[PDB]
């Protein structure tokens, strides 16, 4: 007799963990009307109010951001954040727009679930600042919006080259690193004028066996001197760097995340993370979670409360998606969760992992 | 009724193709005793005796290097060359030495493989010269071999920051290149001296929605030729230098999309026991993009045109290729089943059996 994927994320062993904001944390003084996923699961997920993994990679706290030390270990992953940083927040830094923090929240999910599928562990960490930092100005947005803290953009008082020390650990408290992903940033398009000229804006991570920069000192033309704050996400293994500069401008990373490896690669599962109508979200989540790295649970419906705390708490569609959780399932896909079956009554699509029933209609 | 893995390639559908060198070129003139496929899948495949992907991108015809045309379409893909590019060749440009080369042999492949699952057809073109070019002067190797012709390095007639503009086009015949895969190169540690001074070294690619880049002046001197493989969007991109050195690409791999992403496959391609070969193809070929079939045996012939033409466990392997499959995996190929007598592992596709010993109602298990 073939059986129905139920549609929603799900779980093969025990070893699995999820990753969350306000519809997870049991913490909430609205919980349990405040949760999309079934109370007794909130153990399973690293999950904060306000939160998400991009935004608190970036920031610390500050006044509309709520930075949570995310860390969790699972084989099997289910990310189910995103929302608290979207076009309704209004953010911007230089020249980029909303749009363009929308297009690094993209690169940021896209970094995370690839390097997430061979991890166990991740544990968002602060790094420790560079031994002897010379005088420094804080760096500001033209916006004059909240600067992110990582990584660090800052000013030196002269215009020469020059260099800090960054380390990346092998370790966090009981959490191998084996690699961190770590942002890098800067301000593009051309030369920045400060101090009285236009300087080159030139910044680097840089050891014996790594490379990544951006340099730029392409004059401007006329009063149209423009930048926007662009960011790449970067794989980087455990050890020490240096965050170099042609002068001026210094970029160092102040937090990242730390993971461990696992020697076979599972896909993530990402459930789609949006505001109800009533206000502006973006689809970052839906275009970084793709084969053969993530697997997407989109909402087929708005976001949309009958018995939850509030508009945006205690969606029914997410909910009903959630009880997959509750199951011990044999094969997981696009379609949602399987037991151990020979056959489904639908196609069953990629990516899947463990053991799947085949289509039916296959065998006639 | 049970199925047992097939080891070796295969394919679930009509539309796959192959990618090869001398072991699957039927032009060969010790053809068929130089194959190691099947002689009637020889129209499958799109391959050149003593070539390879890898040095076809970053040269064309010199006296030691055979520039192919590569260009096939095909859902599913076989890959089966690389050998004409191994340490056994000894090549060197700058300080790189000989296992600089087998590192960018494997990033090369690593993204091929990665950017095929989502393409259809992957044809190397011959880009346009920018239309715009100062005088240059070619670069050189240090240790006098070849330099890559792709990227082109080259020495401007001053220091002057300058850009040239390149185009990768939309499409190229009737293919369409929704993306390239193309080569940015640099010669890394420290400024160069040349033209009476150490200049800078800074090159990028870039657009109004792209740009990367490597710069570098800080103070024997030593470089290394480095490079990276870059997925570019058709457009026209501007190859920027602070001064001097000027680095633009000459040659892309343009690759349409598809609606589906379907691992490749990559059997293991080396020379017999004599020579030096590298595992670069190994590496490349990794979960979850790329299904590798490794050599268990050496490089041996029994009944072929040279001691490294016609190995009996690749051509044992390649019979895959004419099987009915519904399902591929690393384990080799299935036809539709229920049970396998054996484990499947990743990445795999199509529909696949499950693992006898899950149903067992013995249970002695
Ligand atoms: C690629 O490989 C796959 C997998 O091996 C092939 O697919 C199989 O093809 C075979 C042969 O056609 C199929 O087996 C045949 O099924 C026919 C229909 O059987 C159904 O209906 C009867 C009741 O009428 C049920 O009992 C049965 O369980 C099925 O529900 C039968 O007519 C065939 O019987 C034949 O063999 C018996 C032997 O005793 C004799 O009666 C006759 O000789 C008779 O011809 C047979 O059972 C099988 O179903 C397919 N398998 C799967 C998994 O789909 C592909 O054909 C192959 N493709 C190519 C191009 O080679
Ligand atoms: C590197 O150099 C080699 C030459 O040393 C070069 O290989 C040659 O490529 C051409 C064209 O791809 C081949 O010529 C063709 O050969 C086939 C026989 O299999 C003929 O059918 C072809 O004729 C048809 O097409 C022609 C147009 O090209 C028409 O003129 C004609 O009417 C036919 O329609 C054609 O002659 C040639 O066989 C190979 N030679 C070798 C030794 O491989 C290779 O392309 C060069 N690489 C690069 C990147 O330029
Ligand atoms: C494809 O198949 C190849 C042939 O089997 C694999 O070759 C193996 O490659 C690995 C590294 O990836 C080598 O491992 C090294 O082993 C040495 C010890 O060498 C000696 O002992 C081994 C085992 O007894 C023996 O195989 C050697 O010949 C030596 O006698 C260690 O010092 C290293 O740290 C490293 O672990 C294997 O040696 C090598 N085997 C052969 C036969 O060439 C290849 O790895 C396969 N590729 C993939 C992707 O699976
Ligand atoms: C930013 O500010 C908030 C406070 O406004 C900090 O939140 C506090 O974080 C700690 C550590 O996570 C929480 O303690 C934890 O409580 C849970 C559940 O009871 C327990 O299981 C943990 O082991 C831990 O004790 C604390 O409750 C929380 N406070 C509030 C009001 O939420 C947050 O840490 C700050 N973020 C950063 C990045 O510094
Ligand atoms: C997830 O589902 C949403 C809702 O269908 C998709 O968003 C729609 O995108 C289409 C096509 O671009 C637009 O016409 C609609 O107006 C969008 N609707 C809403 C409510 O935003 C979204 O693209 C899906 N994400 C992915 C990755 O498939
Ligand atoms: C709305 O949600 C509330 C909160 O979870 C539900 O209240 C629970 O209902 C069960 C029985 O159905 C009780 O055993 C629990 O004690 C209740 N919990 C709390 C915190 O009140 C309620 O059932 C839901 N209402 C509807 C109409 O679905
Ligand atoms: C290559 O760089 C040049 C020069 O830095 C860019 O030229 C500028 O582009 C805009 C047109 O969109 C003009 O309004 C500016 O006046 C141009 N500046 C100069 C000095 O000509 C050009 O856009 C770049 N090309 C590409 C394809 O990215
Ligand atoms: C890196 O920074 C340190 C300062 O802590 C400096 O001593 C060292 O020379 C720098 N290395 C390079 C390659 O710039
Ligand atoms: C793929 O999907 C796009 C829309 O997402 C559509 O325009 C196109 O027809 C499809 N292309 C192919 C090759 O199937
Ligand atoms: C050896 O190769 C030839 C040429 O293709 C083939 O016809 C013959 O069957 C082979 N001999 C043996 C013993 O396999």
């Amino acid at each position: 007799t073939p059986v129905t994927p139920y549609y929603g994320p799900g779980h093969i062993t025990f070893d699995w963990c999820g990753f969350g904001d306000s519809r997870s944390d049991c913490t909430n003084p609205q919980s349990p009307m405040s949760l999309d996923i079934p109370q007794q699961l909130c153990p399973k997920f690293s999950s904060k109010s306000s939160s998400s993994m991009f935004l608190s990679l970036h920031w610390n706290n500050h006044s509309s951001f709520v930075s949570y030390d995310y860390f969790n270990c699972g084989v099997e992953k289910v990310f189910y954040e995103g929302v608290n940083f979207s076009p309704r927040k209004q953010y911007s830094c230089w020249d980029e727009g909303v749009d363009g923090w929308i297009e690094l929240k993209t690169r940021f999910y896209t970094k995370l679930y690839q390097m997430a599928t061979t991890s166990r562990c991740i544990k968002l960490i602060q790094l420790q600042a560079p031994s002897s930092l010379p005088t420094l100005q804080a760096g500001v947005c033209r916006t004059n919006k909240q600067l992110p803290d990582n990584p660090r953009l800052a000013l030196l008082s002269d215009t020469v080259p020059t260099s800090v020390q960054f380390v990346l650990p092998g370790s966090s408290g009981t959490t191998i690193c084996t690699k961190h992903l770590v942002p890098f940033c800067y301000l593009n398009h051309g030369c920045f004028t400060t101090g009285g000229s236009c300087l080159p804006f030139g910044v680097s991570y840089v050891s014996d066996s790594f490379y990544y920069g951006y340099y730029d000192a392409t004059p401007q033309i006329g009063s149209t001197e423009s930048h926007d704050y662009v960011c790449d996400y970067l794989f980087m293994e455990p050890g020490t760097y240096n965050a170099s500069t042609v002068g001026k401008f210094l970029v160092y990373p102040t937090k990242s995340y730390c993971m461990d490896t696992m020697n076979i690669t599972v896909p993530v599962q990402a459930v789609q993370s949006i505001w109800s109508e009533q206000y502006a979200s973006d689809d970052a989540i839906g275009q970084a979670c793709k084969a053969p790295y993530c697997i997407f649970y989109n909402k087929t419906t708005p976001y949309t409360v009958t018995n939850g705390s509030d508009a945006n708490h205690g969606d029914d569609e997410v909910r009903m998606m959630m009880q997959g959780l509750l199951r011990n399932s044999s094969c997981i896909s696009p379609q949602g969760s399987t037991p151990l079956a020979l056959y489904s009554t639908e196609m069953i699509y990629e990516p899947n992992y463990g053991s799947c029933p085949q289509f039916y209609k296959l065998f006639d």
